């Protein structure tokens, strides 16, 4: 019994599925203003951040304050999506399309209702889980895996989201300059 | 690899979990109109159409003629009143809507990568059917609250009387009980 088969599957075919294929335009478009304006750009990938910990805050800077928020993303000239900054020593170091995950939130909800019978050990397991086969099925799913990028990530002491996060924008702009 | 596990408990954790508690009363308010005005009343329940197609349309008349939208409904997410008719006449009222989570196992079962056949997506939906339920029948209050509507539709069916047949045994629990 694996709740979190059908939480990736609906998460990919109610929400990336049909949210991604905008995407790699609508950031394009943003990054005339962005490039004109802040001397930077935003990656054209789609973050999404899945702490195994299935805490997700109500907004990104509670849990790093150098992630911030910077700008909404408009639609392809229903779905509200926000461009963050990530900060190193208060100097912006990156900025992307970040946000986490619904379905993490779901088991975490289950693991605080006891007729689940659902442990915070089956919680991470099953945060695993939904981890596993997010990644199968973007493998196997077409321009989506090079639109959006998973971030997984386990919390100890003290943790550098923003960091982690830039680990992968950096990675991402290496491969965009060499191949 | 059963997705109806998940999409049920996601369904009731992230949906049914929040807007029934609200439901209850939102309806008993809402009838205090409805009595004065029509001589008519809005069950209580909060009714789930599970077609075992899968299919959901986007308006509810366009599944059935006799299954008209009446009203929406005020808050304490919106929610959809529907009068069920009977030779024009009106028959029943109630809160009505189909359960989201079928649409996902037909998308999967019209995308080629999942390997998702109907077969596959028929037995998910009765599992989603069995695995809802019994969340319902563990659950405080809210199995009081809503009723599942499970049906397979033929080869050779009114849905509108299939409602109004849950509608018509809900009430006579209430007058007997
Ligand atoms: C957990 C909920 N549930 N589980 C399943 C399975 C089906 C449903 C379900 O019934 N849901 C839903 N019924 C609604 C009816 C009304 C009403 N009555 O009007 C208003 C809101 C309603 N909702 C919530 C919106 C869902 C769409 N949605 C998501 N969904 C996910 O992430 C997610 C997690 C899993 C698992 N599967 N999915 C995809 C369905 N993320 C969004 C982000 C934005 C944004 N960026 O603003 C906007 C919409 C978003
Ligand atoms: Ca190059
Ligand atoms: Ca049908």
């Amino acid at each position: 019994f694996n709740v979190a088969h059908g939480l990736a599957w609906s998460y990919y075919i109610g929400y990336l599925r049909l949210i991604l294929p905008e995407l790699q335009a609508r950031i394009r478009t943003y990054n005339q203003h962005y490039n004109n304006l802040l001397r930077g750009a935003v990656s054209q990938r789609l973050y999404i951040l899945l702490p195994l910990d299935c805490g997700v805050p109500d907004n990104l800077s509670m849990a790093d304050p150098n992630i911030r928020f910077l700008d909404k993303l408009p639609q392809q000239t229903v779905y509200s999506n926000s461009i963050y900054e990530l900060l190193e020593n208060g100097q912006r170091a990156g900025t992307c399309v970040l946000e986490y995950a619904t379905p993490l939130q779901t088991l975490f909800a289950m693991s605080q209702y006891s007729q689940a019978g659902f442990s915070r050990e089956d919680r991470l397991e099953q945060a695993k889980l939904f981890c596993r086969t997010l990644e199968d099925i973007l493998a196997d799913a077409p321009e989506s895996q090079n639109n959006c990028r998973l971030i997984a990530y386990q919390e100890p002491s003290s943790f550098s989201l923003s960091q982690e996060v830039l680990r992968h924008l950096r990675q991402e702009e290496k491969e965009e300059v060499t191949v």
